């Protein structure tokens, strides 16, 4: 296919949520933000297109595959028609707009399309931890790009409509609200279904500044989603583990403000989970087969911390309970996108050193 | 080299900690040890020397790197004397005793000896990202070899001599009681050093016997070594943050029992280490250039608890404090020796998919 083989010689841009802060400081900043994306949308879309040509072929001639293929390839089509269009238009503006928003649109039903080829591939060929090794290396890829396009979208929609937010970028989102925000939701959810739900205990440590609450720049509805996940695990497995007690534990959250990281760890009493097992929840294989259908869902969630360089890490104790931590980049700068690229690199990745009794 | 070349064919035989207490039940079994060793401690020098030849040579011909095979060889001949000696004489037995102890002793050095090859390595052909994956990976290896080694050495020579504790074992090692050990000797060194060193909390969560102190079977030495060391960390990380204040937080264990870990947390309020630099914590390469050599380091210590499956990790608020946790297996049937082997798998390992701006 030369027009996805045209665009994925060149590879993705990466931004810094200093240069998203600075498309959208102005609405005149259209014309830019239109020869930006009609050229870099394109490169993102091939260059994910080609890595899913890399699937062996017993997984790309599946139906799930080929429906996901057919978006991509369709929302190529639409962009590349204003390759040759004039900026200086103002129709050209509003029909590249409307182009976005149907492109969108179009890929909303992606994840459940992706989890139903997954189930597939675990009964047409089984769940072995090599398979399990691609595909979480290929989802991984495939989802932080999809994350990626839909924040260029997102940005472009959202400002050149027709400020204190830009567009789905806050530059003084109190991270406290969002916790609480969150909180406040999933504590919905469980009273509804079990009854019952822990409370919640907010502490703050900022570190240069011992008085001030604690900001930052970031995508508060990325931030909403770890946040919203993570208490919904933590509450039921308080629940859960105390159906004979009487008081609940609370869960705990402490956000931290160092140099370079802005750190958010949640804390519960919910029993925990062994080491060995705990890797299993970040895996698409594992998490195929109430709460279930309310949010993103865990490897999710830690794609948007990894998205702008970040992390989310769960640790346990056994028989006592469970932490995560939200680990951000405290500094605009620093905050960049994680961004897969189709080369050779990857093309390899693709294709018994410890005893055993 | 042939009688490297012959026992390195075998792998070596990782024991469970129920087989360790099963060699130690009674004095009899020393004729069954020795024909055990006599055969195992030869099979696992020449494993790992024939892992050190796959070094390149600007490695293999570096002065501490020879002295070092030296002494594997050394060691090496003189078990071999004993393939031919009959078991049923216990001059037999004694003399092996004998040479057990000279050969613990003639490698007694080999932590700086391999240290001063890591700084030659640095100054002499650098410390890129790619030489740093080799020696973590020829370190950690070799080091848990060095490990199993002396355990095997130990096992024999404080049994055999001439019973609560099984050699270096103890069936009944009560955990509090070791982190307490630990805590005071840091205690002793910090205050020396420092005029001043945080308070102890420890609690435990029996998750099955709630009022039961928590006790396991384990090597209480290494449990000592690696509690020393984090306590160490964190008292100076504890004291050093806190040049102004008055109050020194206390440093906080949790010991918990599960159904399959036991795990060991302890908690500072030091300041914390941004997450980009704290896995320079474990590397070699990092840590080569007051309380510096009182113990045995940070990765050292991370492979004691890998040795019987666990492991020891650290997680980190930037601003706030570190958390370190120790993870063992509940289970003595579960804590087997982890032992690296020589083949073509470990052969591949001495042998750019992601954008940049
Ligand atoms: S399966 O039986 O092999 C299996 C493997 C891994 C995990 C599980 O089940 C779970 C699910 C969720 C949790 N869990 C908690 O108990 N607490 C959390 C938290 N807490 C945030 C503070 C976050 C989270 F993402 C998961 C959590 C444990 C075991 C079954
Ligand atoms: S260097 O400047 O690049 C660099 C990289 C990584 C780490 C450091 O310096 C340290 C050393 C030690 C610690 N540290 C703590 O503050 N607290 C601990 C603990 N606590 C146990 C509860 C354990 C530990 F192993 C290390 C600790 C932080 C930064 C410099
Ligand atoms: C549905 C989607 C998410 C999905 C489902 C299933 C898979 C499975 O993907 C595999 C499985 C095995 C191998 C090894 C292999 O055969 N290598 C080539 C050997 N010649 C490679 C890949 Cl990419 C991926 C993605
Ligand atoms: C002193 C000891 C601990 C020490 C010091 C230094 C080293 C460095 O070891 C390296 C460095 C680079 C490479 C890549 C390479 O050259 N591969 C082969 C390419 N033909 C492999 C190894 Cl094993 C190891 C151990």
């Amino acid at each position: 296919p030369k027009y996805i083989e045209h665009f994925s010689k060149f590879s993705p841009s990466p931004l810094s949520m200093k240069q998203f802060l600075d498309f959208g400081s102005s609405n005149a900043c259209e014309k830019t933000s239109f020869t930006f994306l009609r050229q870099e949308l394109p490169v993102r879309l091939a260059n994910i297109m080609k890595e899913i040509n890399l699937l062996p072929d017993r997984v790309l001639s599946t139906p799930s595959v080929q429906l996901v293929q057919s978006w991509y390839v369709q929302s190529l089509l639409d962009i590349m028609e204003f390759l040759d269009k004039d900026p200086e238009d103002h129709r050209t503006l509003s029909q590249f707009t409307d182009a976005l928003v149907t492109i969108r649109n179009r890929h909303n039903d992606v994840v459940p399309t992706m989890a139903q080829g997954v189930l597939e591939y675990k009964d047409t060929y089984g769940d072995d931890p090599v398979s399990n090794q691609n595909i979480q290396y290929f989802l991984d890829r495939f989802y932080l790009s999809r994350i990626s396009i839909r924040m260029l979208i997102n940005q472009h929609t959202l400002i050149f409509d027709g400020p204190k937010h830009i567009g789905s970028i806050d530059p003084n989102c109190n991270v406290s609200e969002v916790v609480k925000d969150a909180y406040d939701m999933a504590k919905l959810l469980c009273d509804k279904y079990y009854m019952a739900s822990p409370d919640l205990e907010i502490q703050e440590i900022n570190a240069a500044n011992s008085k001030q609450p604690i900001h930052m720049v970031y995508v508060p509805s990325h931030l909403y989603h770890m946040l919203f996940e993570l208490f919904k695990n933590a509450m039921r497995a308080t629940v859960e583990s105390h159906e004979s007690s009487l008081i609940l534990p609370p869960i705990k959250v402490m956000v931290a403000l160092g140099e370079e990281d802005l750190s958010i760890k949640m804390s519960d009493r919910g029993g925990g989970v062994p080491l060995r097992k705990i890797e299993r929840l970040f895996s698409y294989m594992y998490s195929t087969a109430p709460l279930a259908g309310f949010g993103y869902g865990l490897p999710i969630s830690r794609l948007y911390a990894k998205y702008f360089q970040g992390d989310l890490q769960l640790f346990s104790m056994e028989g006592f309970g469970t932490d995560a931590v939200i680990y951000l980049k405290a500094l605009s700068t620093d905050s960049v996108e994680r961004l897969p690229v189709y080369n050779k690199s990857a093309w390899r990745h693709y294709q018994g050193d410890w005893c055993v009794p």
